[PDB]
């Protein structure tokens, strides 16, 4: 139905240790793109101070995204994958599980619809 | 109201040789950045075969992203920036400017709430 799949993700109250250090958060990010199916071409984490992670898995044609506030239990994660081989879902799970979110807010965004382009 | 603004863009009918131009979407990605007035942490851009390029600019707890697809003159944005300081739609102008995109659609997110965290 369309090039992509999207899934922009809140997650609230998260095992604040976890969001902040950056070395478990690549483990679990590159963890969840197995998952979901993805090849991953590359993969940048950066750790922000005082708190906090920011990083990103380039994979085939699209992208898997995360940055935490520790500070909040908060974290902003994006899910765009491409191709019906690659479920966004399955990276999502892992994700619940590894950062131990209490509450989530998840919206699916088709990106590229054929009948659009 | 909000840790950041998101905006997931869709671009169509875009000049297709800039598209597949690896170098100039660096080029032009950066520019954007800059424009937002946002600060890069780092900047990843890889181009595909036969058509298609993806990159990211990681910026300060955040990022900007873009996964073209030349032969449908498509391509597919993100820009999520943090702090009042720095506006997405300023990068949005001038990438639609750079890409000459001729028809566009965004959905801005606020990502982390402040009355959700």
């Amino acid at each position: 139905k369309s090039l992509g799949r999207h899934l922009v993700a809140e997650f609230y109250e998260c095992d604040r240790e976890v969001l902040d250090n950056v070395q478990l958060i690549e483990q679990e990010m590159k963890q969840a793109a197995y998952e979901s199916g993805a090849t991953i071409v590359t993969s940048t984490f950066h750790r922000f101070l005082p708190y906090g992670v920011s990083g990103v898995v380039v994979i085939s044609e699209s992208h898997l995204t995360i940055h935490t506030w520790p500070e909040y239990g908060y974290a902003a994660i994006d899910l765009f994958t491409c191709g019906e081989d690659v479920d966004p879902w399955k990276a999502f799970e892992h994700l619940k599980k590894a950062l131990k979110a209490k509450r989530v807010h998840v919206v699916e965004h088709e990106r590229g619809r054929y009948d659009e382009i």
